[PDB]
């Protein structure tokens, strides 16, 4: 502690007076840090904080600069553990808050899937989202993320369940590795089939042996390690989507009544499979909110009818239940010794079961797994786990968003690419039907054009294909009879139908594909050289030197806002301060006005 | 190196004719442009190799008469009755031929996979030529402007 | 030029007022500030 370079001699001596000489020159450091740091790291993190507000409130000050060196040698400690925010509300101006950041705060939040959301919220914001709803859906993401983080934390009957728990645990901590090691042993298995022959009868021919049951080994790895995929994103990515749909139907029901006085439309499937639930056993099993229904109850009950409230949502007959377990509740319950299943809410499991079964990830992964029962039928078809790289990928996952992006237009174009082909080749059937003679010695015509169906097929599989209009294939006129109408309308053919539609179509896919990296791009742009909370801009704050990243890293940091949230959650309220009781309330209300929409503590003070 | 290389072959004295790549100021900028998006080009060409091994396997399932190579034989030059071979004739032919790749192969002119064969040349030609070939060509264009 | 033209006429009558055309960052300072402003104030059926 002396030669460590960070201790005096006074210190040193003075932290050898509090040892204890155990009988034995031997102190326990463990219990010692155990017992001598824990309320120190408390009081000093207070102290840090006030010195902090002094500090940022109060500049240049020689009194207070002696105070700021002592802080700041404090606060080398205690940075990655306060927070500040920048809050403007109850007085008109932009209020510097700070509070406190959980080391287990921070590892959720440096999980790797949280991170995934975090860029996803970040893209479908900065893309679809304006600026009204901006706050709103920045809001929606704090609390998805804060579940995100509690679950991931969380990452003869107390022997099973204790051992599955682990094992699902497990797989959705190494989901991820889990869809890597699927890709990996695809891009093998499908190696092992390009190595491969035919005699009728197909056989691993251009390999001797030590090939052939690799094969199946890795098709049965294969489909061993899919299911485990998706064993482990239903109990990963399961939870998030169904808490935010429980979140956004006890919101629809407790704010606008979507079920009271505002049904939805028939052709809202959403609206009617969370009307299928309003009214289940277990209805916020992960709003953390289990009181919506009393909530709603009392919100809407002496106007439409408190029986039909309490009939149409669920816990009938149970008007009372709230003053029963006020006055003289039950302590506890034992679960059943009959009843040792179906305790759970079929009608729950249900919508459960309907509500992942549209996810369109859950759907990608049930795509996969029924590949893979598939392949083992039929070893080619484990060609088409190929296509995972082109989810798994940026770029490709563009192109295929590209050429889904224009979708009516490209229908339309090919509609009309149809239909003009159509007219073509009436005309042809008409006029022209001695030229499509697609024999070379025969002696029998093989006439393409003695049939309409036949024509017009004939016309869309080779005339636009052929890259020099239609007259290309067919036998010249060479013949004062029809040459000239037979020239125009070659040339016609190849000039609306190879170098207009054609090339209309490939610039609509080339164009969506232009305008989804260009998006892509602006949305980086945006996040580099612009704030995300209050959006002033990058020059402002390009005056001093690591001006904007010292603002976006400190001052304004999303990460720090999430924070804060979970901190006023697990505040235990009634010890709120000013600021933070104001800030709850409004969160509370749903109104958002303490987010710095067009002003910051720099523009704001000096 | 090169020098000294042509000093035994002299035909490696032309590998010198690409330093005015590197003395003009658009040749570089062409070159620079080739290698600009590295990880974009070779990501298009995989998802192209992948769609093309895809159209691979299906014919090599189902459209494995088609692919007779010869005009007199009498021994036919099946291209389809090994899978690696036929692999490398799709990416070979079917993607440099301009029109798709039922341009270079028989025609069905039967109404037993006729259908079928209509629907795979048809996408090969949209998929393989007119968008990935595409897409390749405009990022490489598009990083040289 | 005439899909962008298209997406350009749709883009100003979405972020800009037709009978004063003031804009959209003016009346973006309360919620649905603009639709408000567009539904209620200047609404070109009002006026016919
Ligand atoms: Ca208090
Ligand atoms: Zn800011
Ligand atoms: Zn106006």
């Amino acid at each position: 502690m002396e030669s460590h370079k960070h201790y005096t001699q006074s210190e040193t001596e003075f932290l050898l007076s509090c040892a204890e000489t155990d009988e034995n020159e031997t102190l326990d450091y463990e219990e010692f840090v155990k017992r001598f740091h824990e309320p120190a790291k408390d009081i000093g993190f207070n102290v840090a904080v006030l010195l902090t507000n002094l500090s940022e409130h109060m500049p240049n000050d020689t009194r207070l600069q002696t105070f700021l060196e002592l802080a700041e040698s404090v606060l080398n400690y205690f940075q990655p553990f306060l927070g500040r925010i920048e809050i403007m509300g109850s007085a008109k101006r932009i209020e510097r808050v700070y509070f406190e950041i959980s080391e287990s705060s921070r590892t959720q939040w440096e999980k790797p899937q949280v991170k995934e959301s975090k860029r996803q919220f970040i893209f479908d914001v900065v893309n679809e989202g304006g600026e009204k709803e901006k706050m709103e859906l920045f809001v929606n993401f704090c609390e998805d993320t804060i579940f995100e983080m509690q679950l991931a934390a969380q990452i003869f009957w107390k022997k099973i369940i204790a051992y599955q728990q682990k094992l699902l645990n497990y797989f959705a901590r190494n989901f991820y590795n889990m869809r890597m090691l699927a890709l990996f042993v695809a891009f093998a298995i499908n190696f092992i089939l390009l190595f491969y022959k035919v005699s009728v009868h197909y056989v691993l021919e251009e390999s001797s042996g030590y090939m052939e049951p690799t094969l199946r080994i890795l098709a049965i790895l294969h489909t061993i390690i899919s299911f485990f995929c998706i064993i482990g994103y239903y109990c990963l990515k399961v939870p998030l989507v169904i808490f935010k749909r429980e979140k956004e139907v006890a919101r629809k029901l407790e704010f606008d009544g979507l079920y009271i006085t505002e049904q939805p439309s028939e052709d809202d499937i959403k609206g009617q499979w969370d009307r299928l639930v309003i009214n289940t056993q277990s209805f916020p099993n992960n709003y953390w909110d289990k009181f919506v229904k009393r909530k709603v109850m009392d919100k809407y009950g002496e106007f439409y009818g408190r029986d039909r409230i309490s009939e149409l949502l669920g816990m009938d007959k149970a008007a009372l239940d709230f003053s029963d377990a006020r006055e003289k509740k039950k302590p506890k319950k034992d679960s059943s010794l009959s009843a040792v299943l179906n305790s759970i809410d079929v009608k729950y499991q249900m919508w459960k079961l309907g509500v992942v079964f549209t996810d369109n990830s859950f759907l990608y992964l049930a795509w996969y797994m029924t590949m893979s029962v598939l392949g083992h039928y039929n070893n080619f078809f484990f060609a088409a786990h190929l296509l995972d790289i082109a989810m798994g990928f940026k770029t490709l996952r563009t192109i295929l968003s590209s050429v889904t992006h224009n979708g009516k237009q490209l229908v339309l174009t090919v509609g009309l690419l149809a239909v003009v082909v159509y007219l073509y080749t009436v005309v042809a059937f008409n006029f022209f039907r001695k030229f499509y003679n697609k024999s070379e010695d025969g002696d029998t015509p093989d006439m393409k054009c003695d049939d309409m169906l036949t024509c017009y097929m004939f016309h869309m599989y080779v005339g636009v294909r052929a890259g020099g209009g239609i007259g290309d294939e067919i036998e010249d006129p060479a013949g004062d009879e029809y040459e000239i109408y037979r020239i125009i309308f070659d040339i016609t053919f190849f000039f609306f139908v190879i170098v207009i539609l054609l090339a209309i179509i490939q610039g609509l896919i080339i164009d969506a594909f232009g305008e989804l990296r260009d998006q892509q791009e602006q949305v980086k742009e945006d996040m580099e050289t612009k704030c995300f909370i209050c959006g002033i801009g990058n020059d402002y704050f390009d005056t001093v030197p690591h001006g904007f990243e010292t603002h976006t890293l400190q001052e304004h940091n999303l990460a720090n806002y999430l924070f804060f949230l979970m901190y006023l959650i697990n505040k235990d309220e009634t010890e709120h301060t000013g600021q933070e009781s104001y800030v709850w309330k409004m969160y509370q209300e749903r109104c958002w006005e303490f987010f710095p929409a067009g002003d910051c503590f720099r523009k704001q003070y000096e």
